[PDB]
DNA sequence: ATCTCACACT
DNA sequence: AGTGTGAG
């Protein structure tokens, strides 16, 4: 049977990313409790990134800054730039590009968010395993690596635990066997140290990293020892790792599916899924899910690292909650034109940098009284990077959503506007 | 109401 | 084509 040990995969995720970006530009904020907010004049603004000094006081994402200062009175704040009446994340997108290009020097990268990327190191490990003869792997090659599940068997501080575990790992390493999966992950972890040293040297940003045999495990491993540390999760660490791992913490199980696994099967931890046959899991959750759950609770997962460093979509949105929803026709025209103008400058930059053009425009709205994130999506042809054409066209395809008999009145008031360029192709 | 992106289902 | 889910 195939033990899900064919690959070496890392996930690298920046530490409190938006905060690091502001702290590098504004040294006043380094090594202090700070957070990043947007739109300051409602409850100090909503918090979108929290530094680790501020997390020690309880400050979280999604809190209002005014409530955040209640937990942490010395908290310093940085506010997202605002342009055309809405958030502008250019600074963070450009800092993201810095990190992704560096990681792209080492292996194939799958950009998975603005601050993290999966790395398929299988080939780079095979290559490294031949350039280093058969010589041992010194602990000095892994100065920030944790071996999950170690130390074991017959120090009271965290670095002491780290070293002892690493020591036990390396001492037990079969450097004889170029094919041993634990050796492979170790070499992968040496490379990830270098990758993270380069990221920090060249950008000033610290980050953490998971190393394992698949994307789900590498991501789990990444969070085990955040910040500024990397974690190797061997296939053999999985049974004890999963035996008390809440199901909701595994990637793609944090929502409705993970809740129904918990409710239907009557279990709390990943490891309890092993009691069920694959056909049982498939009866409850479908053939693809039951099969994915059957393999995943044994540490096995085959989703590949997609070679993709570039977004497939480029989107633009503003929500208009509560009293602020839009009820004029020309109010809806104006905000569409604001969204299309940011879209145009981002699309122009993308065409110049990446040699591709978006060919479809996706317009989406919500209306007060609805429930879900979106209430209505419609598409149209994107033939010119012209903000006025994009907004006019986007209006045309939604203007019948206006149930109002009136001319200039628009309602159910629009709680949300979303424009998204997509279906790119080479140019 | 703290703006984004990917993907499966149909 | 359009909806729903999951995520950072
Ligand atoms: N819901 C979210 C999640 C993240 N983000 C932005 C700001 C985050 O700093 C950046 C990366 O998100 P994140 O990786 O989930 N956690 P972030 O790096 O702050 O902190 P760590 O927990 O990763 O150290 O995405 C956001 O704007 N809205
Ligand atoms: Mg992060
Ligand atoms: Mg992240």
């Amino acid at each position: 049977m195939a033990t899900g040990q064919d690959r070496v995969v890392a996930l690298v995720d920046m530490d409190c990313f938006f905060v690091q970006v502001e702290q590098r530009q504004n040294p006043h904020l380094r090594n202090k409790p700070c957070a990043v907010v947007q739109y300051k004049s409602w409850k100090g603004g909503g918090i979108i990134a929290v530094s680790y000094e501020a997390r020690a006081f309880g400050v979280t994402r999604s809190m209002w800054a005014d409530d955040a200062k209640k937990l942490c009175p010395d908290l310093l704040l940085a506010q997202v730039r605002e342009s055309r009446g809405k958030a502008n994340l250019t600074k963070y997108r450009e800092a993201s590009v810095e990190v992704m290009e560096i990681m792209s020097r080492f292996a194939v990268i799958e950009r998975a968010s603005i601050d993290e990327a999966y790395v398929d190191l299988t080939s780079a490990v095979q290559e490294r395993l031949q350039k280093l003869q058969g010589q041992p792997i010194s602990a000095d090659l892994l100065p920030s690596t944790y071996i999950e599940g170690l130390p074991q068997g017959p120090t009271v501080q965290k670095e002491g635990m780290r070293k002892q575990g690493l020591f036990q790992w390396l001492d037990s390493l079969q450097i004889d066997n170029l094919t041993s999966p634990d050796l492979q992950l170790t070499v992968g972890a040496v490379i990830v140290e270098e990758m993270r040293a380069a990221i920090e040297r060249e950008t000033g940003f610290q980050c953490s990293a998971g190393i394992s045999h698949n994307k789900v495990l590498a991501k789990l491993a990444c969070g085990l020892n955040k910040p500024n540390r990397q974690t190797l999760v061997s296939h053999g660490s999985v049974p004890q790792l999963f035996s008390q791992m809440p199901i909701r913490k595994i990637r793609s199980l944090g929502g409705k599916l993970g809740a129904s696994v918990i409710e239907i099967l009557g279990i709390e931890y990943m490891g309890e899924l092993t009691q069920f046959t694959e056909s049982q899991l498939q009866s409850h959750f479908g053939e693809k899910n039951g099969s994915w759950l059957y393999a995943m609770c044994r540490g096995i997962e085959h989703d590949p690292v997609k070679p993709r460093q570039l977004p497939k979509t480029i989107g633009c949105s503003k929500n208009f909650p509560g009293k602020t929803a839009l009820a004029t026709r020309e109010q809806v025209q104006w905000w569409l034109l604001q969204l299309a103008q940011e879209l145009e400058e981002r699309l122009t930059k993308d065409r110049n940098d990446n040699d591709r053009v978006a060919t479809q425009l996706v317009v989406s709205i919500r209306v007060q009284g609805d429930k879900r994130l979106s209430s209505l999506r419609r598409c149209c042809a994107l033939t010119r990077y012209d903000a006025h054409k994009m907004s006019h066209d986007a209006f045309t395809v939604i203007k019948n959503c206006n149930t109002s008999g009136i001319q200039t009145e628009w309602s159910p008031p629009l709680t949300m506007l979303f424009l998204c360029a997509t279906k790119f192709s080479a140019s």
